[PDB]
């Protein structure tokens, strides 16, 4: 396959025979996908392995495949294997399953859902704050992964199961040490490596009842949500049920649906408020004047609301503006299923059409001064200068985040109480700048350490 | 995987681990459908390695797979693999690339194209008249698949490529050794990509070569078969490789299918005098004084359809029908998941008890216009049915039609010391005696 590229007239690097051009993935996803839109353009074709990858710039034709094409055409994200029977997962899923499980679990994030949630969340935010205060007094430096962690736990184990498993920690919680080796793409591993190389050997470890998700860590899960069945006695568990007592969901994939809830619940919100808080400790001016909105939204360190928190501009400046310097998914990908040519440019079925998210958003055509923090941008003012097609930290289309709007509520409700009470220094062990982890996701070297001042 | 029949609630036989139910396979697939028909019921499940397979006997059931539901969800057959370049072949083909290859090669067998092949085929009868004379005149058994076969291949050869190939043709000789070790593609179904990557086949390199070069000869020229390839070759398309992908296939069922059933034929009519003295009289009164047969005095002929029917009818060919579902579905009140193999039972349909009175037995008169209203078209399925059934059904009638007329008009057979009465089936793979017909051949 590696002439695809070269018959359709698409530059892109030389790929090597069987490896194609995972040899160029040593200094990760992100610095690979921006050396190749500075070389080739606004279009370039690799191949991951044998599998050919073509990566798309256009605003218009990213529109094309993510919301024009999506049910027809663009449908599938790459076939990742092997998965078992996490297969079912909506993440994972394609074509009716997909379309069924997307339908069943939108209306868990719906604006009344989410406005329920508040209360709920406002409780750890308390929890949050103890913990952080008790780390305050002390001159100690503070791991922002494990306190944002154990609280992106509790907010979604109680309000999507209802159960609450870290009663203030609990540091040694069973769920946070599981979800954490729930999944370690690492390219060292010749497993994910293999995998990518030589993708005939899928269908024997399927067989072989292997798993790229470890089977203590899913086993504790499993046995987790059957235990969290507690019925007699409307959330992301109860949707589930009462559609399961009416094809319909069985007790394995109501499990594998919660599985990725958990996840991204616990790995996304805790990685984008370690990221975020990092931009405030180096951005003093950032993070005084994103204090003093929050003060005058709430005064007298008044609680959160749903509406208060929509009405907070600057903080959703912040936000954004993290989300752009760090996309924590990288890339959007959809598999072609079918032969199409999309604004004036032939695509053979089985290519993956991949949209380079973390090169888009540092894209000096589009972004003044990319690696610099500027929230500025997402000013009312300025945010018309920007294409929701450039942007898209959560994707695009009929299957973009889910839980885009419940992150968004959940990140901001953990800034405010934050920042109600504490303000956050470099350690000097602090790295500065942040060095990206060369590996597979988005994620720092070195843990982001920062010093907590009470005010 | 093999707790798919047990979830969905239809019966069958318990499978082992890997293998299912292959082992049951010893007796071949006709005795194991006849069983599992009467064990079970209308509707039973077994598993062919890790592949489920699903056995539909409901003529409701049956008309919704094949036709109704063909082009929506039971398009294509079971995955049949490690192949290669014959992928592209009608029989292999999947979804767009066989409606392409399925609309090309319709054309082929027109009520106008066969009236064209009836003086070609013409030609051919007197030679199996001749040589069938020089084994009658001295008393000597005539081996039936190989003299039917001879003249099955100049036949299939002309009417598609207007080549002559006129005993140990290499065509032949090449054509019949694709008839073991396929025990393992059906418990190693992740084995296919290892052989297809690596660019391995199961047919042999040679066979392939022969006929691959072959056709590359036939191509020199300087609208038959061949020249409804080459036309749609010079305007996605069709290329050198699949052109003779398409050759191996009607060359193989031309030489193959059209001997085995003569030979079948001529068995019945040796073993039933009264219905081979009756049909020699029904030839000689539409063609008086042994005048050629044309394409309207064939059809003309109602008691050679019957005994062509009832013939197809005791051995169907191709044994079994499968469909692969391609996504879920709920037919006739009954949930078939995606992947499932749907299979009619041909064979065990074609001698059930609950339809044919007697049905091992050889009676003619089961498709006279007086009783073949009482058939169903579903349960007597020798050519399939559907937008995919045979494409060469009336090709296929027309020609055995065409060599039982010459042959009956100038020849009687009776059976020998060494005529297998009665005959046996193949317990293997394919249906087939297990030694060949042998009949004495007497001359009128
Ligand atoms: C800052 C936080 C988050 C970010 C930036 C983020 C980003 C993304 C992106 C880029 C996609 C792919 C979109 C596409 O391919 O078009 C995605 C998919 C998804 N996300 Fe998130 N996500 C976050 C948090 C969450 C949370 C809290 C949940 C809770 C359930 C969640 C659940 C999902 C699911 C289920 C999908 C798959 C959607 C589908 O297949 O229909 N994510 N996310
Ligand atoms: C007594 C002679 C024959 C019998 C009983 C027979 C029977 C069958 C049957 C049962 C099928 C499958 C139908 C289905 O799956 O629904 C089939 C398919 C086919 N037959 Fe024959 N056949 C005969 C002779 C021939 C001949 C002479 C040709 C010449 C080209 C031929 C070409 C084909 C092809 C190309 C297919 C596959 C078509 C497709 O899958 O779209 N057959 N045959
Ligand atoms: O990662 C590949 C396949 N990629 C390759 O094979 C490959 C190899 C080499 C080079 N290029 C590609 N698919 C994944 C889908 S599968 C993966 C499996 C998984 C992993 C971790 C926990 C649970 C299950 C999964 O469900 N994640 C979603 C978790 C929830 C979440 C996470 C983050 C944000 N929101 C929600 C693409 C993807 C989809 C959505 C978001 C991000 C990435
Ligand atoms: O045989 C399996 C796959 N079967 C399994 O894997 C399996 C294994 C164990 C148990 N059950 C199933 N498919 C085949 C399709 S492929 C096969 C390959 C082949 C063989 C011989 C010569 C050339 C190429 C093929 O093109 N034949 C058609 C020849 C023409 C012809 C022949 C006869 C009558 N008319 C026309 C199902 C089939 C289709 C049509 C008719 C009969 C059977």
């Amino acid at each position: 396959s590696h002439g695809l590229f070269k018959k359709l007239g698409i530059p892109g690097p030389t790929p090597l025979p069987f490896l194609g051009n995972i040899l160029s993935y040593h200094k990760g996803f992100c610095m690979f996908d921006m050396e190749c839109h500075k070389k080739y353009g606004k279009v370039w074709g690799f191949y991951d392995g044998q599998q050919p990858v073509l990566a798309i710039t256009d605003p218009d034709m990213i529109k094309t495949v993510l919301v024009k094409e999506c049910y027809s055409v663009f449908t599938n994200r790459r076939p990742f294997g092997p998965v078992g029977f996490m297969k079912s997962a909506i993440s994972i899923a394609e074509d009716e399953e997909w379309k069924r499980l997307r339908s069943l679990l939108s209306p868990t994030f719906t604006s009344g859902k989410l406005k329920e949630m508040v209360p709920i969340i406002a409780q750890y935010g308390d929890v949050l704050v103890r913990n952080l205060r008790r780390e305050a007094e002390t001159g100690k430096p503070v791991t922002l992964k494990d306190v944002f962690g154990a609280y992106s736990m509790d907010v979604i184990t109680s309000t999507s199961f209802g159960v609450n498993i870290d009663s203030l920690n609990n540091p040694q919680d069973p769920f946070v040490e599981n979800t954490k080796k729930l999944l370690r793409f690492d390219f060292l591993d010749p497993f994910f490596l293999s995998i990518t190389v030589f993708p005939f050997l899928i269908p024997i470890l399927e067989v072989l009842n292997i798993c790229v998700f470890p089977r203590e860590v899913t086993n504790f899960l499993r046995k987790s949500v059957k235990r969290m069945k507690e019925s007699r006695l409307v959330d992301f568990l109860q949707l589930m049920i009462d559609s399961q007592n009416s094809k319909a969901l069985s007790d394995l994939e109501l499990v594998a649906q919660s599985i990725i809830f958990i996840f991204a619940g616990y790995e996304t919100t805790s990685s984008v408020l370690s990221f975020i808080m990092y931009e405030l400790a180096t951005h003093p001016d950032v993070q005084q004047k994103l204090q003093e909105e929050i003060d005058a939204v709430l005064p007298n360190k008044a609680p959160p609301t749903y509406d208060t928190v929509l009405q907070m501009e600057y903080l959703d400046m912040v936000v954004n503006e993290t989300l752009r310097l760090f996309p924590i998914a990288m890339r959007l990908e959809r598999v072609c299923k079918k032969d199409v040519e999309i604004n004036g440019m032939f695509i053979p079925k089985g290519v993956v059409v991949m949209i380079p998210s973390y090169a888009l958003h540092r894209d000096p055509k589009y972004w003044t001064e990319p690696e610099k923090f500027l929230p500025e941008r997402f000013s009312a003012k300025n945010a018309d200068n920007i294409d929701p097609y450039i942007y898209t930290p959560f994707g695009s289309g009929p299957r973009n985040c889910i839980g885009m709007r419940f992150a968004l509520m959940n990140m901001k409700l953990a800034l405010i109480r934050v920042l109600q009470n504490f303000s956050f220094k470099p350690c000097k062990e602090t790295q500065i700048p942040l060095k990206l982890s060369l590996g597979g996701l988005l994620q720092p070297e070195k843990p982001v350490v920062l010093k907590v001042e009470s005010r």
